[PDB]
């Protein structure tokens, strides 16, 4: 009912970061006005859901400004993570049909925005409750990286949306 979304910018050879994890190729592009806004998008959130790599990334990148106050998350590890004490953070482990009805809950009927990476949204997908992406793509190749969505098998989707925008980049929603 609240829908699974794998919201992600990637480059022309599917990698949604360098392989040393960098995002250069993102921060240094100017994406322009015409690109549909992150608040419009956030808006239709009422849970994040990522993997223990994204995480730890978004700590050590913005320690003091978590990016998702507003809602619950779901940090995916089967380590023994803790995360500071007032932040909202819940860690499991295991099975992907378990945890997205949990985040589903928890989104309280707005959508899971899975933040990534490409393992986790992988793990998703290969237990078929992965059910729509939105790729921003960005106008390079970087050779090797990040893979965005690395199944095990072929996941057929259905373009739905789709825009190109003044700057080169592009945007497209596909459905599982
Ligand atoms: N817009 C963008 O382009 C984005 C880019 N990125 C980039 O992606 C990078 C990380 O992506 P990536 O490395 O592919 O993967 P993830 O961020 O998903 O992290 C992978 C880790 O998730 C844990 N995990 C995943 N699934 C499960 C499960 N079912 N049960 C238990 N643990 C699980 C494991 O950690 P453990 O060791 O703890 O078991 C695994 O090593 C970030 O470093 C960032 O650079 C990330 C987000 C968005």
């Amino acid at each position: 009912m609240s829908t699974l979304v794998y919201y992600v910018a990637a480059t022309l050879d599917g990698y949604i970061a360098t392989q040393q994890h960098k995002l250069d190729w993102l921060e240094n592009f100017a994406l322009g006005d015409d690109a549909t806004a992150y608040d419009d998008f956030y808006q239709t959130i009422g849970a994040v859901v990522m993997g223990s790599q994204t995480y730890e990334w978004i700590m050590s990148n913005a320690p003091d400004d978590w990016p998702y106050q507003d809602v619950p998350a779901f940090v995916m590890s089967n380590r023994d993570l803790s995360a500071p004490a007032n932040l909202d953070i819940t860690f499991l482990r295991g099975d992907a049909s378990a945890i997205a009805v949990r985040a589903r809950q928890a989104a309280k009927g707005k959508n899971v925005w899975l933040v990534g990476g490409g393992k986790t949204a992988a793990c998703f997908a290969n237990a078929g409750e992965l059910q729509q992406l939105f790729i921003t793509t960005i106008p390079t190749f970087i050779g090797t990286g990040v893979p965005v969505l690395p199944v095990d098998r072929a996941l057929e989707v259905v373009l739905r949306e789709q825009r190109t925008l003044q700057s080169g980049a592009m945007e497209c929603i596909l459905d599982v």
